[PDB]
């Protein structure tokens, strides 16, 4: 409770801070934050009075916070020097450094506290000292910067022509990634303070062919600084190398052409710059700067999309500006689609072929874009999101390349399957969209606008959802995730159908409707479940994916067979647990006198020794016997009237595997359904 | 190459090479198919007075429009020199004609400040006041709309500013299709003489400094970021300019000015009634060592996803620390995951969302070959989740998806599930995971290089994903090398069966024969063997190795092919059991008959020879009937019939595998 009270060193009420230690304080508490004592922040104050009240009492001038800095060091930055007299016979070493490295003399550096800074020197600063920081941040090669650096990186001139005449400083002295002096004095956006520094430190031997960020030459910064007094300056030194390349392979003069800077050009080709790093005409005339068009002359990357190669190709080849990381032009050759706002276009994120959503910069439904994009990139069936880039008043999303709409997708493969070959396809492209959905939904988005055209395929034919411009949070109103079910039971129909009713005759049709338009007990049953998802709705996709309607036909053969192998079948036990729970009680099923609808020949051949009676146990009984020896000899003429015996089954027999599913869904029987 | 010598000849400057060539037949309104470009464009472009006189002669259309739809005239405002303009407009239908983005000629004179071709269009009826008409796509994002005043003020053209707003009547708050006037573009321009005088004129003028700009900010607040005081003083000399209007992130110009070190500028808007209260400003000018504002007010949630790492996510988040673009990062132990090669590995929030970040040298070799191979890799569901990269300037921070364990720890968290001899789906879970994210980085060109388990990640929701490409390289360079990939999956395959009792360490240390003769079983020996002697798409095709099979499809398939008519009937020459025997060294399940109890053995007789026909056949009739009630004795000495076939022939499977491997009797494999 009294150490609360070292907030009245903060209210600079020192009339407090007496009564606080007698009645009981430690002068040394640091707070466990970020390790702040009272002496600490008392210095930071420029307070004279408290610091001397406090080391009355006893405060370390040596002890370290989060960050090591003593209130030494941190004196260096209020750079009122009398406080540096107050501590200075306490402290071990005037050369003591935090973990970054920072000693009191190169705080005053940074600060530019100039008569600070001159108490420190002679007594005792090393002031060619490079810093020395912690282990993680030397592999970076990180650290190793002067006072000199810091001086030139803050404008501080004075404090530069002090450091390098008074004080003996290392004017090329580098850091632990070879930048000295010079390239820290050539970021200050101050032009005034970058020009005197730069004379002050090339006229005492600066290296003038130094490299800082990006491989940039001193001379590269000059001219993407648009400042042609340094470039005149650093030029005026023999042993500059005027062809010097950047990372990117770009030469001073290169980019004095391309940001039209007509002089600093004319004087970079007039002291030999090198003409052939590049086409330089044609830069400077697509400038619309024909005064240097009159100077200059008198001196395998492949698309990954099929559909969109062609124009990635031509987009690639042409030049254009870049919005940070991505290349985009607006013309009809690189259009993909209409959007409500901006179409979506072809475009390049770090050289990869993407779709670009666009937005304007302030679009609510472009901020939900993003929000929800943001929070799916975990979702493995969402389109791939790289990022999104502005150009202050037009937001560029950046999507996956796809090859095709769902919708043009089912167009193209109409005519895959025989008339009746099982729909493969079908089930992928809902099963991807069930998983899907089931995660955006985890994620705690709904889609609110889920259609055929939102639903992409890409190369390699994965499906993928899209267009969550309309999406929504919805912890907020829980009830609003069943909008996405029941657009998913359109879009069971509307796939099984092969595209060949429209979304939006569909989304006309009440729910019975949609369940009448069903070909099949699986998907009338699956579309159901969709359009009574119940209240509690949690994760009723994911069983979904249990349902027969997803399992092949193979395995719904097998799982026939497999049930119909149970001792209790082949021994007609009627009392049984298996046959209670799939006949009790007396029977309008489509296999009701079932042996009545078998092939006469099939049949009675089929009684290789009652007889099979009309009980659906020795239906099951009869797919498992005739599953066992289909394929015998004896049997080929057999074989041959049934054709694949699980098409055969399902197709007399229309509602047998749902009849037998629902009858064991929760029983020990599941074991026999297939694998998901 | 009559026209493509007459486009050669019109910016060679050669004035009589273009003048044979037009008379010669050459059509003098060609266009570039590219970019449109006709020979009076270039011409005008060009500013060369000669050239556009003599392409008249010859009926060259003034009005010709290339791709972006300007025409010779459009470009004549660009070039600025009033003698091509004069030559051009008899032959102009209209002097306000756009191109298709809306600029006129006149407001080219104002973009490009050619202030004498903006008064010879001023006084031949052009249109001072047009906002541009732009396409359909440019408009429904509001862009568009601008004028010259704009144009000229976002451009520090003060010479054109003054003209358009003294001499030519021009509307001082127009406004563009998102609201912007050209106070706010003028205060965007670079250069702080040509800003400051600029924004005097409109001010006086009428421009309304209660607007809205790019993210929301209001006229005073780009000047306080501007860190130009004198900017901020003439806004400030207008009593409606309203002070304490809040941008995008909810910030007034008193906050920024705080936060980016401006004594000056702060005791100036405080005294001017700004809202003192929106966050502590008290505490950002002491977190600056700013002690003479503290002097001077002296006087006046986010919810983690990780588990592991979430109680440090919600310290990270709750504390300030400036951005590097797009990241929020601390250097602090209690913030690091882990240590690699160069820098470790930090949590962060990239766009406030929870990340991992592996930082290099900002010119690092390394870095690179991460950054190209995680851009490489999005498509790839089991690399894991670049979300970006952001340079300090001098360390390159890669940011990736937060996992919770590396393969290791995982292993270790789940060693104490499974009773000793149970089936390991989880084993096979992993690997195919595994097999697929190293497939699909392999087709994308790039080979890991340094597969190991502690590059090998496991997320919340128990998938494996693969990181560190730090030492990848674009493979077709060498194409031997991605061979190493596949001898680290080898060692990978008995590592994760193993369930991570033995140290990869120690795998790297045995030899080829070690590492199979360590191996538990049968599939585990024989998928080992393929990866070290492979066959680029080997490791798609090994997902469909018994390895991969459960142990129910391993004895279904059994079943399957001992069901085939020929092996029951044992017909001696049929293809089946000819694909079946060879040669090869002898398997335990020759005599096999002489290995099962002799109890079962004589109830299933009821001539099973040592073929290994009748073994499948002898699987087959016993998975039927195990269940019935004449057989409960004969259940019981078998168990599970699964584990006892493959405990009693260890070699089996893989046998009947490689026999019908490529056959049409591979239909009896489990689906894959
Ligand atoms: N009286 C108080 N009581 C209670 N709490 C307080 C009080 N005062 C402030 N707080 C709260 O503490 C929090 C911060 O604690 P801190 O300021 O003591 O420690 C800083 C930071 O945490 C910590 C590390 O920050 P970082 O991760 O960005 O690390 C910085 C950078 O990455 C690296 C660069 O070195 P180099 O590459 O140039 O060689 O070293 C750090 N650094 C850069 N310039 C520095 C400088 N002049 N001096 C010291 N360190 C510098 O060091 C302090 N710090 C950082 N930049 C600073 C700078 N320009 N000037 C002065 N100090 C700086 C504050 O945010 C605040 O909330
Ligand atoms: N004589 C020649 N013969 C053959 N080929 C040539 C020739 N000269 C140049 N080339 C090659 O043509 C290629 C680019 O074509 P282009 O310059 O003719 O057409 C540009 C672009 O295509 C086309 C669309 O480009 P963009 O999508 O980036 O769109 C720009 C902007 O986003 C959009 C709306 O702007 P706003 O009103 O919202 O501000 O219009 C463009 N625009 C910007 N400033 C413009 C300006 N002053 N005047 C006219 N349009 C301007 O418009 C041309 N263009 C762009 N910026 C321009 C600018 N500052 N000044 C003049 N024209 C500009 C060049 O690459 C070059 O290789
Ligand atoms: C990645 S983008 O989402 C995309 S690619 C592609 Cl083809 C289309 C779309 C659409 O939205 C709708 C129009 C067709
Ligand atoms: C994306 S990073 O690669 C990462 S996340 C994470 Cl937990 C760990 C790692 C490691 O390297 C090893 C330690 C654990």
């Amino acid at each position: 409770l009294e150490e609360m009270l070292t907030q009245a060193v903060q209210e600079a009420d020192i009339e407090q801070v007496r009564q606080l230690l007698e009645r009981g304080a430690d002068a040394n508490f640091q707070e466990e934050e970020w390790g702040w004592s009272p002496l600490h922040s008392a210095v930071q104050m420029d307070s004279e009075d408290l610091v001397a009240l406090l080391l009355k009492h006893g405060a370390d001038p040596c002890l370290r916070k989060r960050n090591g800095a003593t209130p030494f060091i941190i004196a260096g930055i209020t750079g009122n020097v009398r406080l540096l007299q107050l501590l200075l016979p306490n402290v071990e070493d005037v050369n003591e450094c935090d973990v970054n490295g920072f000693t009191a003399f190169m705080e005053a550096a940074v600060y530019g506290r100039v008569e600070a800074l001159r108490f420190l020197y002679e007594n005792g600063a090393d002031v060619n000292m490079h810093r020395k920081t912690k282990q993680d941040q030397e592999r970076i090669r990180k650290g190793g910067a002067t006072a000199l650096m810091d001086a030139a990186e803050k404008g501080h001139v004075g404090v530069v022509t002090i450091l390098l005449h008074a004080m003996k400083a290392e004017v090329d002295a580098r850091d632990n990634m070879g930048r000295n002096a010079l390239v820290y004095a050539l970021l200050n956006p101050d032009d005034g303070k970058a020009k005197a520094i730069t004379r002050l430190l090339l006229d005492h031997g600066a290296d003038v062919n130094v490299r800082g960020e990006g491989s940039k030459t001193p001379l590269i910064l000059a001219v993407e600084r648009k400042n042609l007094d340094l470039v005149q300056m650093l030029l005026e030194q023999e042993q500059i190398e005027v062809n010097d390349t950047d990372r990117e392979g770009k030469t001073a003069l290169l980019l004095a052409v391309e940001l039209r800077l007509e002089e600093i050009a004319k004087l970079l080709c007039h002291r030999g710059a090198s003409t052939n790093c590049g086409d330089l005409v044609a830069i400077a005339r697509r400038n619309y700067d024909s005064d240097l068009v009159k100077f200059l002359r008198l001196h395998n990357w492949k698309p990954q999309s099929s559909r969109w190669g062609e124009a990635l190709k031509h987009l690639h080849r042409i030049w254009r500006p870049m919005i940070g990381k991505l290349k985009i032009f607006i013309d009809e050759e690189y259009k993909i689609a209409d959007t409500a706002e901006g179409g979506i276009y072809l475009g390049l994120y770090e050289d990869q072929e993407v779709a670009v959503k666009r937005f304007s910069e302030g679009s609510t439904r472009g901020q939900q874009e993003v929000s929800c994009l943001q929070s799916s990139r975990a979702n493995d069936n969402v389109v791939t999101f790289y990022g999104s880039e502005s150009d202050g008043s037009c937001l560029h999303v950046c999507l996956a390349l796809c090859e095709y709409t769902l919708q043009e997708h089912l167009a193209n493969h109409r005519g895959d399957a025989v008339p009746n070959e099982e729909d493969e396809s079908a089930r992928n492209i809902l099963s991807s969209l069930f998983k899907a959905i089931g995660e955006l939904h985890r994620s705690g988005y709904s889609h609110q606008d889920l259609q055929p055209q939102n639903i992409l395929i890409d190369s390699k034919n994965g499906t993928f959802l899209a267009d969550f411009d309309k999406s929504i949070k919805w912890a907020e109103d829980p009830q609003k995730i069943k909008r996405d079910l029941e657009a998913l039971g359109l879009l069971v129909l509307y796939v099984v159908k092969k595209g060949d009713i429209s979304f939006e005759t569909l989304k006309n049709q009440s729910f019975e409707e949609v369940i009448q338009g069903s070909p099949d007990e699986e998907t009338r049953d699956l579309i159901h479940h969709l359009f009574h998802p119940g209240d509690n709705v949690e994760d009723r996709l994911s069983s979904l994916l249990a349902h027969p309607f997803f399992w092949s036909w193979e395995s719904r053969y097998r799982t026939l067979r497999d049930v119909g192998n149970e001792s209790d079948i082949k021994t007609r036990n009627q009392n049984s647990r298996i046959l209670q729970l799939l006949q009790p009680g007396t029977l309008s099923t489509s296999f009701a006198q079932w042996t009545t609808k078998i092939d006469s020949f099939v049949m009675e051949e089929m009684n290789a020794y009652n007889l099979y009676q009309d009980t659906l146990g020795d239906l099951l009984k009869f797919i498992r016997n005739l599953g066992e020896h289909i394929n015998e000899q004896k049997n080929k003429k057999m074989k041959s009237i049934i054709g694949e015996p699980s098409q055969y089954f399902q197709e007399k027999f229309p509602d047998l595997v749902m009849y037998v599913y629902t009858k064991l869904q929760n029983t020990e029987y599941m074991k026999h359904f297939p694998k998901t």
